[PDB]
């Protein structure tokens, strides 16, 4: 198997130093300008003053006082998006996009070698864009996601097998990529850190981990991925027939939607609100309307019109929302 990964480099902040002269070579921090803002991404210029992805905007602007910090274009970096995404599939059809920024590619029936692959697409990207991408070559989607992360900016990196775990030993289990940021502690607790401590040495997955540190993977690129449904749901503390705080889950759900949606690159038509009620029973109503929306606000309108106009009869003990009925691609 022939599996290469891409991975846009600093995307949002490197589309704005592309489409702004005047802010290249200087450190740009893409993210929420509001109260509660988080960093979406930021350049390695801005990275060098300790400025990451999800940090605390605030933090970010203390961290780099003279950076430049951008709200998110969103409309502008799906359009680069696209015309990154025709390259890739016209490289070959068997594409599973990640990410606005992230695709594997299935190359083991392509006539040219995986490296000077990566290297047009290397080259059509900046010849269409100006912006580089990293990429990883190996025979897995763990191992080339490794790859195209590792020598991150404008990186190249093949791993065969003979490179079968030794070369992962150093690396931080913080870095693990296959599944992180949910043991970040729980194992560097339990006093091991770097796949080296784990190599083959909680979470029932273990089974991917213990195996995926391994040359072993076996997952195929899935081109044709449809998702139906997206949705959040919360059993509750007590049972409750107050749609006020009903209706309060219903909003942070409504923020998680959209999140997802928008990573999805998805709209959505259909809203649905679902309840357990106090004898165990299930209870779904949804509403479809005319205009595809993605927007937390819009979503929750829905959903509350829905609760509303409801009337429940048996007090409720789980509240969830969900969104179907998606647009397409
Ligand atoms: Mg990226």
């Amino acid at each position: 198997r022939k599996i290469i990964h891409v991975d846009m480099d600093a995307f949002f902040a490197s589309i704005e130093q592309q489409d702004n002269p005047e802010y290249r070579g200087k450190p740009v921090i893409v993210g929420g300008l509001s109260g509660r803002g988080v960093v979406s991404t930021c350049s390695y210029e801005a990275r060098k003053y300790g400025i990451h992805s999800a940090m605390p905007m605030y933090m970010a602007k203390k961290l780099c006082p003279q950076g430049i910090f951008l709200p998110v274009r969103r409309k502008r970096y799906e359009e680069v998006s696209e015309q990154i995404f025709r390259i890739l599939y016209d490289i070959t059809p068997f594409v599973e996009p990640v990410s606005i920024d992230e695709a594997y590619l299935d190359v083991t029936h392509v006539d040219k070698n995986p490296e000077d692959i990566a290297l047009e697409i290397k080259k059509r990207v900046k010849d269409a864009t100006g912006l580089t991408v990293s990429v990883g070559i190996s025979y897995n989607k763990f191992l080339a996601k490794l790859a195209s992360d590792w020598n991150k900016p404008d990186g190249l990196m093949v791993i065969t097998e003979d490179m079968v775990p030794e070369i992962l030993k150093p690396l931080p289990v913080t870095k693990v990529h296959g599944i992180g940021e949910k043991s970040a502690e729980k194992l560097r607790s339990i006093g091991i850190e770097t796949v080296e401590d784990l190599l083959k040495l909680f979470g029932k997955t273990g089974v991917e981990i213990y195996n995926r540190i391994r040359g072993i993977d076996e997952r195929p690129v899935e081109t044709m991925r449809e998702i139906k449904s997206i949705g959040k749901e919360k059993t509750l503390e007590k049972d409750t027939k107050n749609k006020e705080l009903l209706i309060q889950h219903l909003k942070e759900f409504s923020e998680i939607v959209s999140e997802e949606l928008i990573k999805e690159r998805l709209y959505c038509r259909t809203v649905t609100v679902k309840i357990k009620t106090a004898d165990f029973a299930v209870h779904t109503k949804s509403k479809t309307v005319d205009k595809y929306i993605r927007f937390s606000e819009d979503i929750y309108e829905v959903a509350k019109g829905i609760l509303e106009e409801w009337k429940l009869e048996q007090y409720v003990r789980l509240i969830g929302l969900s969104v179907s009925n998606l647009s397409p691609v």
